[PDB]
């Protein structure tokens, strides 16, 4: 995240980590068994990691539960990067508590000039490279079908939304990919893609999770 602030510890109970080594991208904690993130992040051996602040140091509420299984949406295109979502249930599940809790799917789809918040352990610098430990967060609007389809004319397709600041300044980057954009209560996004971080008529691009809510629920209850 580049242009947000500090969430303080926890204050995401939602927010994953997924890691294989490293972190190399956020999650979504959807139940007691299930994770949704970017299809693009996917990689075998993956250990999800819930109740982090600081990545690169044991706090105390954290649970690693490894990856059981994951599904890559069946209609995921890598070079579009149409339908970026994937599911990931865990070996055991989570204990959850007011630090560590599921977000809720959506009902409805959010329109423009929603707020949400973006959060991820990402870049945060469009200047020298920096990576931090603690999760950023970003407060920030879903902006217009029609402002986001100029932004990148040919690019867009129903199963994508834009959401961020015309003007750049505030994103989220590298690392950020897979994790949560959730708009009162509902997780609405999933990170994407976007053209550099923070760049002035380029925002940040999500997957529509609204679109998936009924693939999801019929993922977890056969498997
Ligand atoms: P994520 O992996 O942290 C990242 N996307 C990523 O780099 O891969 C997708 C991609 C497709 C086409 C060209 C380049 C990259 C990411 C997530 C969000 C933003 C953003 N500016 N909001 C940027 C990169
Ligand atoms: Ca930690």
């Amino acid at each position: 995240i580049v242009g947000g602030y500090t969430c303080g510890a926890n204050t995401v109970p939602y927010q994953v980590s997924l890691n294989s080594g490293y972190h190399f991208c956020g999650g979504s904690l959807i139940n007691s068994q299930w994770v949704v993130s970017a299809a693009h992040c996917y990689k075998s051996g993956i250990q999800v990691r819930l109740g982090e602040d600081n990545i690169n140091v044991v706090e105390g509420n954290e649970q690693f539960i490894s990856a059981s299984k994951s599904i890559v949406h069946p209609s995921y295109n890598s070079n579009t990067l149409n339908n970026d979502i994937m599911l990931i249930k865990l070996k055991s599940a989570a204990s959850l508590n007011s630090r560590v809790a599921s977000i809720s799917l959506p009902t409805s789809c959010a329109s423009a000039g929603t707020q949400c918040l973006i959060s991820g352990w990402g870049n945060t610098k469009s200047s020298g490279t920096s990576y931090p430990d603690v999760l950023k967060c970003l407060k920030a609007p879903i902006l217009s079908d029609s402002s986001c389809k100029s932004a990148y004319p040919g690019q867009i397709t129903s199963n994508m939304f834009c959401a961020g600041y015309l003007e750049g300044g505030k994103d989220s980057c590298q690392g950020d990919s897979g994790g949560p954009v959730v708009c009162s209560g509902k997780l609405q996004g999933i990170v994407s893609w976007g053209s550099g971080c923070a760049q002035k008529n380029k925002p940040g691009v999500y997957t529509k999770v609204c679109n998936y809510v009924s693939w999801i629920k019929q993922t977890i209850a056969s498997n």
